């Protein structure tokens, strides 16, 4: 497997629930990478390194993906709840003496950043989420188009083993279907082989896809309760915050993505930018300089 | 190596113009057309056909697609396999036999073909019961975190091909047997017989039937839920009396009543919750077969 991140050094972060494997580089203020599904850090391999020249930048594997060791799950899917996943990671930070830090997140790795942002707002400076809405408001808005748009947040939820004896199969189709589907051109395209032969690598693995499902499972589950609390409370997010999305993503299909968030952020700012869900891959250059602008204020 | 689950039932191949129609056929009297869903097949109803076949000429049809019906090509907009072709061939199956008014119960998809059967063509109706199910525009209209968990195979199966069929390809005889196992009261394969699940495993171990349950999910996507709003919006009411039955650990209950749902499509219906889960037929075949056999003597 490529080192997509060259000059970059590889940390194993020791926390209370295992090890997070991190990419480090650059220098300057602390910003948090974190990945989604069905991707590993290194779907940020094309913009790392320019976000490397103005801040230090960790990459991390989520808890139970990529290299990150996979925390034993429970009947409530805890550790891969979102709550619990930003546990780990605020631990992880700690490890390096971030206790402060920026954090851009994409897809489930964006979940545990909004959540971050709402448990431990203390924690951030700024904070980014790539192409979703709060767990809570895809659930809200799961009507007939969208429960056909994005299948797979009821189909991964359903109770082991079903997803996981459906995915054992064919892994490779799956994860390659999925990562096509939700690019613009929906093949493979905009996506690097050697970072695709990263996610494939994770996906072959039987834990790391029963993991994809308890994330899955958290998500149906503990993940929109806690975001059921915090929006019937009227709680937002009081760390500035950009949300950007892709044009053809997932969160702009049942929403108006700036509007949904001005619901959950005190201060957020929003753009578009012409891609699939996979922002950091399908539109590096203009990710990196949304995401180079808004930290840098 | 597959058990024959009606005795006394003969076998029929039915020749229609999107392809052959297996049925058992038993009984005498007025003809009584069993539509079964999925994941079965016709075998489901081996414990009700027999004490309906006491008073009706009982047809137990595959469905189109299904079991050991032919398989008419799908095209684009999943033509064959929506419910209205579906409800087409199988007037046109019962047409052969020379059945143009006859008894319709289906479970499940056959009771989707079944009341849009009773929608575009009620004059072939008798009376119609249809077993734990709403149609499919409620189901959809209804869609929400709770129920996109529940029958999330909705959404699964209607993925674009062949993504659903490479999955389902990845562990078929899981998917069927937990498919029959989780909608059950008792949630494991214990109210089958052995011998019927064998069938269901057998039929959905040709990925080529696979395909074709797919297919019927897509159009339970699509098509199906086009043709129940075109009936919505222009207040098409079911005109046949009509029985509702539902498992009370059914698909079709939740929140509200089924039988208050199906009041605004049909015109004459009443409902019985039986103790039971999805599968009535045969979780609670005495039960079943008593209301069916109550409703259509009438
Ligand atoms: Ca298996």
């Amino acid at each position: 497997l490529a080192d997509l991140f060259p000059g970059f050094g590889s940390e194993w972060i020791n926390t209370s629930s295992g090890r997070i494997f991190a990419r480090v580089g650059g220098d300057g203020p602390p910003l948090l990478l974190l990945h989604g599904f069905p991707q590993t850090h290194v779907m940020w391999h094309r913009v790392a390194p320019k976000l490397a020249e103005r801040f230090k930048v960790i990459v991390a594997d989520l808890p139970g993906y990529g290299w990150s060791d996979m925390p034993e799950s429970d009947e409530q899917h805890t550790p891969y709840t979102k709550r619990a996943m930003a546990k780990q990671l605020i631990e992880a930070m700690e490890q390096l003496g971030h206790v402060h830090f920026a954090l851009a997140g994409h897809d489930r790795g964006a979940r545990v950043s909004y959540r971050l942002a709402l448990d431990s707002p203390g924690r951030l400076s700024k904070l980014a989420v790539l192409d979703i809405l709060p767990t809570y408001e895809y659930w809200q808005r799961m009507n007939r188009a969208y429960a056909l748009k994005i299948y797979h947040w009821s189909f991964l939820a359903q109770p082991a083993p079903l997803p996981e004896n459906l995915l054992g199969g064919d892994p490779d189709f799956y994860v390659k279907a999925k990562l096509a589907s939700w690019t613009r051109a929906g093949d493979l395209s905009a996506f690097d082989p050697r970072a695709v032969e990263h996610y494939r690598i994770a996906f072959a693995d039987p834990m790391r896809r029963h993991v994809m499902c308890e994330d899955y499972r958290a998500g149906a589950y503990a993940d929109f309760e806690h975001d059921k609390i915090d929006v019937e409370a009227g709680n937002k997010i009081p760390v500035p915050m950009l949300a950007l999305w892709g044009a053809s993503g997932i969160a702009q299909s049942a929403a108006t993505p700036l509007d949904v968030w001005r619901k959950w952020a005190s201060d957020v700012q929003g753009a578009p930018i012409e891609s699939g869900h996979f922002l950091p891959e399908e539109a590096p250059d203009q990710t990196a300089e949304a995401l180079v602008r808004f930290f840098s204020a």
